[PDB]
């Protein structure tokens, strides 16, 4: 204590980004976005990191829903071992009724590891197609779809090369997958849409995959449909969860060589003029993706707990608890408990502070005193508030680029992700920083929660084509 507060001040001040620092970062990010569009115009599918840290991927999505579309549309959500099939009744007026069927690929296939190098593409896609087929059968719909096929959107959350809305080639596996590597039937290097269509045909399923949809773009589309007809257009989509990403509607997309209008920025990798602190350097240095995802490493839930832990070690020194020396011993949910205790008009609320005391005892075995508890709360607040401020920078830059404020007098920003969904104050802090960045015209910016981009959003994508 006593000089604990001076040390906390010295360590935490670089995390408190002033309006001027946020405005400078916004300018840097805007310039980088333009560099990325010029990069796309010249290089197309080839990312040139030396020209731009933002991939600026063509989502190939051009048709934004009105909210009036009606019908039954399907989606397949394959982003790892937890596969989902989704069926959406679009009822008009922004209303959607959904069903889902879940498959855990670890427990699928008899004496066959679907993630293994010896498994063929056909075996994996048979299981994916069968997930959708189980949902079709729950609805007693197989014969109806034999008569008239249903449209399906495919969220395939792996590194891909996407030449058109319905053509996406797997560039390399991630997330522990190796399927097909040791077979004559690979997934890597193949367009996944014909693999899925072949699997549907083998099971007699009348589903036509018309889009491979990025989940951030799906979040934008989910919002666009479900806010209903009318209102300021949804031209920005943001995911603030375990990771962080954003997409937006680009008014000069055609001139820069895009087929779609919605650009998937891949802003997690933004790396220009970042307000780096020693804790950020430590997080990057021990990560498996050094010098990549540097913006995300300051924003997203995967890292906020690590930031609190490393700043705790830095500030408390020999007074830090032993468990704070263990990587990933403190997560973003726990950091949020700390940050919530210091949100506007809650600082002297005793119940929130008491939850903090219990938290630190349970997670770190730390029976700390009043002054130490106050400093821990300040650490958690500083980490989460910086996350909100940097998210606000991303949103403001994208809103400016859409020109929606100028052409439609308002903009709807679709937001999803655990940081925003779990913490009511997080979006409010985003709005405070958006006011700092944009002035009074933040009153024309509407943040709207948007659900299930990877499922609902992909079904909406294909519904908007017709």
């Amino acid at each position: 204590n006593n000089s604990l507060e001076q040390k906390a001040e010295q360590v935490l001040a670089p995390l408190r980004l002033s309006k001027e620092k946020l405005q400078d970062l916004s300018k840097t990010f805007s310039d980088e976005l333009l560099r990325g569009l010029e990069m796309h115009k010249r290089h197309g599918l080839k990312w040139v990191p030396e020209e731009c840290s933002l991939r600026m991927l063509d989502s190939c999505v051009s048709e934004i829903p009105t909210g009036n579309e009606k019908g039954v549309f399907y989606a397949l959500d394959f982003g790892g071992t937890n596969v989902r099939a989704v069926r959406c009744e679009l009822l008009g007026g922004g209303r959607i009724r959904s069903q889902q069927f879940l498959k855990n690929l670890y427990e699928c296939g008899g004496e066959i590891d679907l993630m293994a190098r010896e498994t063929s593409a056909s075996q994996l896609f048979d299981v994916l197609a069968g997930c959708v087929g189980e949902l079709v059968e729950e609805n007693n719909e197989k014969e109806l779809l034999k008569k008239k096929a249903a449209k399906l959107g495919f969220t395939f959350s792996f590194p891909c090369v996407q030449r058109s809305l319905n053509n996406s080639v797997l560039e390399s596996w991630t997330k522990g997958f190796a399927t097909g590597h040791d077979t004559d039937d690979p997934v890597v290097g193949k367009d996944v849409v014909p693999l899925l269509a072949a699997a549907f045909a083998r099971q007699g399923l009348g589903l036509e995959c018309e889009a491979v949809v990025n989940d951030t773009v799906g979040t934008l589309l989910s919002c666009a449909y479900q806010k209903g007809p009318g209102g300021p257009p949804c031209t920005v989509g943001v995911i603030l969860g375990t990771g962080a990403n954003c997409c937006y509607w680009e008014p000069q997309a055609a001139a820069f060589g895009y087929r779609g209008a919605v650009v998937n920025v891949e802003c997690g990798n933004f790396n220009k003029n970042l307000p780096t602190t020693p804790a950020d350097e430590a997080i990057d240095n021990k990560s498996p993706n050094k010098k990549h995802q540097l913006f995300e490493k300051m924003i997203s839930g995967f890292y906020l707990g690590e930031l609190v832990r490393l700043l705790t070690l830095e500030i408390f020194g020999a007074a830090a608890p032993a468990k704070a020396r263990e990587e990933f011993s403190f997560d973003a949910k726990q950091a949020a408990v700390l940050a919530a205790s210091l949100m506007p008009g809650k600082e002297e609320d005793p119940a929130l502070a008491s939850s903090c005391k219990v938290l630190l005892k349970e997670s770190w075995g730390w029976d700390l005193d009043a002054a130490a508890l106050k400093v821990m709360r300040q650490i958690g607040f500083a980490v989460f508030d910086r996350s909100a401020a940097l998210a606000a920078v991303s949103i403001a830059v994208l809103v400016q680029r859409t020109r929606s404020l100028e052409t439609d007098g308002g903009v709807t920003v679709a937001v999803d992700g655990s940081l925003y969904v779990r913490n009511e104050w997080y979006g409010l802090r985003i709005r405070t920083f958006l006011k700092e960045l944009l002035g009074e015209k933040v009153d024309k910016v509407f943040l709207r929660a948007a659900d299930d981009g990877s499922g609902k959003g992909a079904a909406i994508c294909v519904a908007a084509l017709h």
